[PDB]
């Protein structure tokens, strides 16, 4: 398929790039916070247990 | 038949030339649009499915 209207390979390449960007953003947050569960979005059960313990 | 009023060979040649012209116009459309089914006339059912999917 030598189409000029679509480019599927670019689509999968962009999906992979966004996955890498998401992983990098997660690592950024985990480094500048110092905690792997800094909010309820990280893991709700352990976050709630840690809030109660604190 | 050495007639001077009727020229059947010219008629057949014109029909063949018109067919070539139509094929060339179809290829011109398929190049400048980039679509083999750019309208309902090219293929009604596949064009309908493509409109719904888009």
């Amino acid at each position: 398929l030598n189409s000029i209207n679509t480019n599927a390979g670019a689509m999968i390449a962009l999906q992979n790039l966004n996955g890498t960007n998401s992983e990098l953003t997660t690592v950024q947050q985990r480094i500048n916070t110092g905690k792997k569960i800094a909010s309820a979005k990280d893991n709700g059960a352990i976050w709630a247990t840690a809030k109660n313990q604190s």
